């Protein structure tokens, strides 16, 4: 798997992001995730999280798996960094999001999201709390 660059276009949920990938802009669904909508509990908190993860960010990649990169939405369906620090494990990681949508040939990082996954739970972190 491969890094690539891709630039903010706006914060939308804990979730999804618009970004700016070879100069057109997408909504970037993450890969192996999925975080509570804003209505639900965390809901807000997972938006937020995501959010200042973005925003705050000097460099954004974007990084595809060896599936599809496209969902039936048109979602880019990637792994996406921010500094180098995995938006997708950091969520999991505090319990914002469970590991989810796991499907076969887009499934490199499932074993690492599921290490964060058990740490999150066994902190009592958020949805797990
Ligand atoms: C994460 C992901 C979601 N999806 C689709 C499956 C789900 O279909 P349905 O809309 O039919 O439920 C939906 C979940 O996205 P959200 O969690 O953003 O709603 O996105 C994929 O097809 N591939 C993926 O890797
Ligand atoms: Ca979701």
């Amino acid at each position: 798997l491969h890094k690539e660059p891709a630039t903010l276009i706006k914060a939308i949920d804990g979730d999804t992001v618009k970004l700016m990938y070879k100069g057109q802009p997408m909504t970037f669904r993450l890969l192996l995730v999925d975080t509570p909508e804003f209505n639900e509990k965390y809901g807000p908190e997972d938006s937020a999280f995501t959010k200042k993860m973005v925003e705050n960010a000097k460099k954004i990649e974007v990084e595809f798996d060896k599936g599809q990169r496209t969902d039936k939405y048109g979602r880019g369906l990637a792994y996406i960094y921010a500094d180098g620090k995995m938006v997708n494990e950091a969520l999991v990681r505090q319990g914002l999001a469970k590991v989810a949508y796991v499907y076969k040939g887009n499934n490199t990082h499932e074993q690492l999201l599921r290490k964060a996954e058990a740490q999150a739970k066994k902190e009592k972190l958020n949805i797990w709390s």
